[PDB]
């Protein structure tokens, strides 16, 4: 039985090594690293790859693996796929650990947006779970945090983490990774992938996957929200990716509106992530 070399960047930025057989499906490396995570409760989580474009693609659980990366390298990363919209309904704590330091990648890789004390609130909840306690025999007047806590540092940035943290004493790790959650889970991009379009008329626009639905950004003023239940079809065909939305109380017809994608691949991996979170979060 020949065997592959796997690689995957886990959530605290280091390197697990494993081998599959090479014809494996998706679940079994996924499983792998679940068991080296001691996770449990893996429903909201999954690896993601590099195509030959270079873009990220979820690994398919169910297809094998070297159906998907193809020509690429047996290169992964292990990441967050359904943001829960409540964590504090996670059964356990060392789920909402991993989401934490997703969110965190999420922040200072600037895909999750955040106002200054939103910035220093979660920063000064992630001081206190991996520190404990404020001391102050660590933290001069001049003291920077080795924690990556934005897109761009400032010194009062770290001033406002340091204050925050002083009043969290007494805080336990799993408490303030609750904390953390509670506020994170409130920012108008937490869970949102962003996807690239054009409207039917040419017009740049994004399109957002999340669990309450398809929201599509368009102009600062009128965003446009589409809850799952109000999606009965998500179809694509060359570039264009098409939704079907309901037709209102009274109304005869289906309405239908369509997105021009970058390229045919670019339609098909937004069909596959609306499909999935749909699927996801369709009780919700
Ligand atoms: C931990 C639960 S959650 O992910 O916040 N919300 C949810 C998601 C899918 C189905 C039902 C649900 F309640």
């Amino acid at each position: 039985p020949k065997s592959m070399q796997c690689k995957v960047i886990l959530l605290d930025g280091s390197e697990y090594t494993c081998d599959v057989e090479k014809r494996s499906r998706g679940q079994v490396l996924f499983d792998k690293v679940c068991e080296h995570l001691n996770l449990l409760e893996k429903d909201y989580f999954g690896l993601t790859y590099r195509d030959a474009e270079n873009q990220k693609n979820w690994l398919d659980p169910a297809k094998e693996i070297k159906k998907q990366v193809r020509s690429g390298a047996w290169h992964f990363s292990f990441n967050v796929k359904f943001y829960p919209p409540d964590p504090a309904q996670l059964s356990e704590d060392i789920t909402r650990y991993y989401l934490c330091l997703q969110l965190r990648d999420d922040i200072v890789s600037g895909r999750l947006p955040c106002s200054f004390v939103t910035l220093a609130l979660l920063g000064s909840y992630t001081v206190q779970s991996e520190l404990g306690d404020y001391d102050p025999d660590e933290c001069g007047s001049d003291y920077i945090s080795e924690f990556r806590f934005a897109p761009n540092h400032t010194k009062e940035l770290e001033d406002k983490v340091i204050e925050l943290h002083k009043s969290h004493r007494g805080m336990t790790p799993a408490e303030a990774e609750m904390h953390f959650l509670e506020n994170a889970k409130k920012l108008s991009m937490y869970g949102v992938d962003l996807h690239h379009a054009k409207d039917s008329e040419g017009v740049e626009i994004m399109l957002g996957v999340c669990a309450s639905g398809l929201l599509i950004y368009r102009d600062r003023l009128r965003i446009n929200r589409f809850a799952w239940p109000k999606v009965l079809k998500i179809s694509y065909k060359r570039n264009n990716f098409y939704i079907k939305i309901r037709p209102g109380e009274f109304e005869q017809f289906e309405s239908t509106i369509g997105f021009k994608l970058p390229n045919h691949r670019a339609a098909k991996r937004l069909w596959k992530v609306c499909v999935e979170h749909h699927t996801f979060f369709r009780l919700l």
